[PDB]
């Protein structure tokens, strides 16, 4: 699925294929971005935080966890996903994966189903 690397600033350090077809940006355009710039407002401004949050203290949240939640595509478009975060380690720093699952469609069909 969808598969993002962070290192422990929240910078993109690698987007999947999968990844540029679901939010919008090509690899290029995304690596060296910030993570936050995949999700809407409040969250936005406070993932940095959230993410300095878990690296002071070393209790985690959603570490290994797999949630669900808003992502924002390129041209602004709102969408719930799946994520679920790993934790990893290289050269000495910290990185984190994300696994992202698009949920449109379960979404889609839950209201449809609602609605009739
Ligand atoms: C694009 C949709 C995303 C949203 C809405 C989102 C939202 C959040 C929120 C709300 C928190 C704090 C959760 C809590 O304190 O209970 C958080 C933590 C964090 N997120 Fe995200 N995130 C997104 C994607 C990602 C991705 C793709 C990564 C990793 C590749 C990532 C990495 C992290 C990390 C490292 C933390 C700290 C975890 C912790 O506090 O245990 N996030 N995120």
């Amino acid at each position: 699925d969808a598969m993002i690397v962070i290192d422990g600033h929240g910078i993109i350090q690698l987007f999947s294929t999968a990844a540029e077809r679901l939010f919008g940006w090509s690899e290029l355009e995304a690596i060296g971005q910030n993570v936050n710039i995949l999700m809407p407002e409040p969250d936005r401004s406070r993932h940095d935080s959230y993410i300095s949050r878990y690296r002071t203290t070393s209790d985690p949240h959603i570490i290994g966890i797999g949630r669900i939640v808003t992502g924002k595509r390129r041209d602004g478009t709102t969408f719930p996903m799946h994520l679920s975060i790993g934790e990893m380690q290289s050269g000495g720093e910290p990185y984190f994966t994300g696994f992202v699952r698009d949920l449109t469609e379960h979404q889609q069909t839950q209201a449809r189903l609602q609605e009739l």
